[PDB]
């Protein structure tokens, strides 16, 4: 019985992921988060090692639970009737990216420097377990803002990685690649890094760069903030319309702009503090 073991707070949110609730784990008063998920909305199945029907979500945040923290671990989960309930680790005091940014405005380099750097070891720590998120945007970042780790949310929309043709996608249109809008095809690493593009400029000028299908594939960036030449350069390398142009990840954390990147307490200290 998960509703003995929880003390359920406030509503945190939802959407087209499902409904998540602020929590405390009754045990220890571990804080944690509730995410409820109805099955008739469940698309995506998986099997679990032990052989069970279980949403996709669960297989994939299994595959990347445990040491590195760059993303939001899964503690444990539950199935009910018409729904599945997942118990998820809860940094506080956080606020998400989106809401830092919607707040704070378009964010310094340095800043962003960090930032942008933990999600590429975030999501590098996902593809090295199999997993592609398929939905990197700044409302799926959340930011400790005591300890200035980010972390990773979300994996609604994920898949297992391969290494051919993805030719489904339900992430967020606006951060999806040319070739999907184009050609409703993509493979997971060149669309992840066009997806980063979009939101390291988010990052530096507190919008996203396109709006319209017809934008996305004319690929033309425009800054409305000033922005150093080295940064903007890595950006308009990552949303390079043809995705064999686009940068490995090794190349994007061996780019110029990403030199000599703040740790994260540092980054707290200096940017959060
Ligand atoms: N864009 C917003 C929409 C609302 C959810 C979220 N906000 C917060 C706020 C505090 C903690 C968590 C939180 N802590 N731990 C989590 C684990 N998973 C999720 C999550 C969010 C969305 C979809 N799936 C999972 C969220 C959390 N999430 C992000």
């Amino acid at each position: 019985p998960l509703e003995s073991q929880y003390q359920v707070g406030p509503l945190l949110g939802s959407g087209g992921f499902g409904s998540v609730y602020s929590g405390i784990r009754v045990s220890d008063n571990l804080p944690v988060a509730i995410k409820h998920v109805e099955k008739d909305r469940i698309s995506d199945w998986g099997e679990l090692p032990n052989g069970t029907r279980v949403p996709m979500e669960v297989v994939l945040l299994k595959k990347v639970s445990s040491g590195f923290s760059g993303v939001i671990r899964l503690l444990d989960w539950f199935e009910r009737p018409d729904s599945f309930v997942l118990i998820l680790e809860r940094p506080e005091p956080v606020q998400d990216l989106f809401d830092f940014i919607t707040e704070r405005g378009a964010l310094q380099e340095e800043l962003a420097r960090s930032f942008f750097w933990q999600v590429l070891e975030a999501v590098r720590h996902c593809h090295n377990c199999g997993v592609l998120h398929r939905d990197i945007k700044d409302e799926n970042i959340l930011i400790d803002l005591n300890r200035g780790e980010l972390k990773l949310i979300d994996f609604g929309s994920g898949a297992l990685l391969k290494d051919t043709v993805y030719t489904d996608f339900d992430g967020t249109r606006v951060y999806s690649p040319p070739e999907w809008i184009r050609y409703h095809r993509y493979h997971g690493r060149s669309a992840a890094v066009w997806s980063l593009g979009i939101l390291l400029y988010d990052m530096v000028c507190g919008d996203i760069p396109f709006e319209h299908d017809e934008e996305i594939i004319r690929g033309q960036v425009f800054f409305r903030q000033r922005v150093s030449s080295e940064c903007q350069h890595l950006i308009r390398w990552c949303l390079a319309l043809r995705p064999s142009d686009r940068p490995t990840f090794e190349e994007i954390q061996n780019h110029p702009w990403m030199q000599d990147v703040l740790l994260p307490q540092e980054t707290a200290e200096i940017h959060l503090h």
